């Protein structure tokens, strides 16, 4: 009611942030520990603590813990914990409304950041993975038998996740927590079976991309060993590379109903359940694969057409490939709502 | 919640500097084995009907979340134990399990990211005594558990859970099935109730 002195300090003096607004569809990131790596065009030397990175989640600005190491001098690493709110496209978040989430990154009183040119995505966590074997649908966080109680060649399970849809040339990593493994080598355990399975690792798996039209072979038809080691078998991770997966998202819990899914199958040698039933004497009980949990890690790289960068201005963002206006003088802004172009703006100032 | 404490017409209380918390009772503990979810106040088989190495169950409780360096105590009420030592009962099994207590357990903190080993990877004996086996309590120390609270009955869906697993020696169900003669039926761990006690500072 008393008015305000022009260009005078107030209680809400917000420092001007200079940076970029990144708009990408790969920032869905439902839950888990989330890592985002940004590749800048030029080597940038600056303080890590001076940065300010926030992600849009509905109507909230969630902060990101910047990596203080700042190694390689050319990338920025942002982390999100599993406790954090799931990331959602912004909706009336300080004015902007976008169909996919945005990343706001900028700094102040220091050399500016170069334009962002590459985005890398890494997630670990199985809490949003649809997993189901031939027997049915089982939770990846509970006990399950991935290959059934009597596995044979071609038996296996299927997986799908909303994050994988829309990506290309991605990487998927799986680590199963085995339970009830023999205390000795499988060759020692399967001593009397013919042929005797020496050199633990003969159990191989294959990855398939299953659609309603056809099946495709992943990892160039190579097979990976489930177990390794000369002594007792040791569980090891499994890695697959997915092709361009551009399919609509569904909500069916079973991955089979999805238009595309990832299927893992036994490849070379069975655990000899048929042999044991053939001659059930002088042999140990054949090992039935049992899993208590299955850890899932996902990684992908953003293509140039999957993200957009906007330069930052004190009250908005400029268009792409446009240099933001430079600050040389103090500026005052006025806004009018219900006026039309070509009309006359008539104002009265009361000043001293 | 707040605590109101005071007195009158007497010397005043000094300022409170430390709080210790102790609860006993399993009526608010989510307990589930590999087979499924069972009530801790009813009959259950903690390690299933055919236990092996690594088999076990999981537990969680809202009181444990938000604490740090806490203490958890469990006392299972065993049923159908042999009237003699397990060495006597498992006389013909090779190797013969002398010195009852070879059945050991391990505690894990299970999250969606990884598993962590509790009690510095030590193992505790389920039973003790030279005669008939005697049930004994099990103690674990938990790390800083700062996770949000959920409502799912199954402890697996929770962000963090406490998992107990068999460590050293099985009850020899595989040996019995391989040569089922001149041997007694192997003991299947059965529990009528499981008492739970919690402590923290």
């Amino acid at each position: 009611e008393n008015g305000i002195q022009l260009f005078s300090p107030t209680a809400n003096d917000v420092a001007v942030l200079s940076g970029y607004l990144i708009k990408s569809s790969l920032f869905s990131m439902p839950e888990g520990e989330r890592h985002i790596t940004l590749t800048l065009e030029n080597d940038w030397e600056g303080q890590a603590e001076h940065l300010t990175a926030k992600i849009s989640t509905g109507d909230h600005w969630l902060s990101l813990s910047v990596n203080p190491n700042r190694t390689n001098k050319n990338t920025i690493e942002l982390e999100l914990s599993s406790t954090d709110d799931p990331i959602s496209p912004p909706d009336n978040l300080d004015g902007m409304t976008f169909d996919i989430p945005v990343l706001k990154l900028g700094t102040t009183q220091k050399p500016m950041l170069p334009k962002i040119t590459g985005i890398e995505i890494n997630i670990n966590g199985n809490r949003s993975v649809r997993y189901a074997s031939d027997g049915g649908i089982e939770q990846t966080d509970t006990t399950s038998s991935p290959f059934g109680q009597s596995p044979s060649l071609g038996s296996g399970f299927n997986l799908v996740a909303p994050e994988w849809y829309g990506t290309e040339n991605a990487t998927l990593t799986m680590t199963p927590q085995w339970v009830g493994l023999p205390t000795s080598s499988f060759s020692t355990w399967y001593d009397k079976y013919n042929p005797k399975p020496a050199s633990n690792g003969v159990f191989k798996v294959q990855g398939y991309l299953v659609t309603s039209q056809k099946r495709d072979v992943l990892n160039d038809a190579k097979s990976q060993p489930l177990f390794d080691g000369t002594g007792a078998p040791q569980g090891q991770s499994l890695t697959f590379i997915l092709p361009a997966m551009h399919y609509p998202l569904t909500d069916s819990p079973s991955p089979n109903e999805w238009p595309a899914s990832v299927r893992i199958e036994l490849a070379e040698q069975d655990f000899m359940h048929a042999q044991y039933w053939q001659n059930p004497t002088d042999k140990n009980v054949p090992y039935t694969p049992q899993i208590s949990a299955l850890q899932i890690q996902f990684s992908t790289t953003a293509k140039p057409e999957q993200f957009t960068v906007y330069p930052l201005t004190p009250f908005g963002w400029a268009n792409t490939n446009e240099d933001p206006p430079s600050f040389t003088n103090d500026a005052l802004y006025l806004g009018f709502t219900n006026v039309l172009p070509g009309q006359t703006l008539s104002l009265y100032w009361q000043l001293e």
